[PDB]
Formats: structure tokens, sequence, C-alpha cells
């Protein structure tokens, strides 16, 4: 997973540059709430067929992370493993390798 700090420009960006199917995400830090992030993937309104989609991520109580409540986890790494299973609530799941 996630090779940095990257979400906003190089993650939108080589999202868009190969044209990667369901499955590409990757893990970015949210600016505006530090110990929170932002999960990028690439989601399409299907007609456009092109497109990043950003999930906002909100800190654990417990302090973990989650998406949903349906699927909390821990660790960020647990998390994108569970993901990689399916789509707990989230339009694509984690199933892609992590190349640049």
């Amino acid at each position: 997973w996630y090779f940095g700090k990257l979400g906003r420009k190089d993650a939108e960006r080589q999202l868009l540059s190969f044209g990667n199917p369901r499955g590409t995400f990757l893990i970015r830090e949210s600016e505006t709430t530090k110990g929170a992030y932002s999960l990028s993937i690439r989601d399409w309104d299907d007609m456009k067929g092109d497109h990043v989609k950003h999930y906002k991520i909100r800190k654990l109580d417990n302090g973990g992370y989650y998406i949903t409540t349906r699927a909390q986890f821990e660790t960020l790494q647990q998390l994108v493993q569970h993901y990689s299973e399916r789509a707990a609530g989230l339009c694509c799941r984690l199933v892609v390798p992590c190349h640049k």
C-alpha cells in the first residue's frame, strides 16, 4: 500500500495516468485533520469512466481507523487487507498491487 505522502496531486494524477481499474487504491493523509486520512480509489459514475474518489475518514475513539462502523480496525494495514477481501462499504475493493 501507500508509497508515501501523496493523495492530492500525485494520487489523482497517477490514477488517471494509466487508466487502472477497480481495485486501485492508495492512502493519503488529511491536511485538515492530523490523525485522519482519506482513501483514494479510482471511482467513477461509470459514464465518465475516469475519475478518482476520496473517502473521508475519521479516527476511531479507540485509536484505530474506520471508514464505516462495519469495518473498524486498529491499524491501517489490517484495514487494507480486509478491504482487499471485498468492499466493506466502499465503491471499490482494495485489490490491486502498488506499482509506481
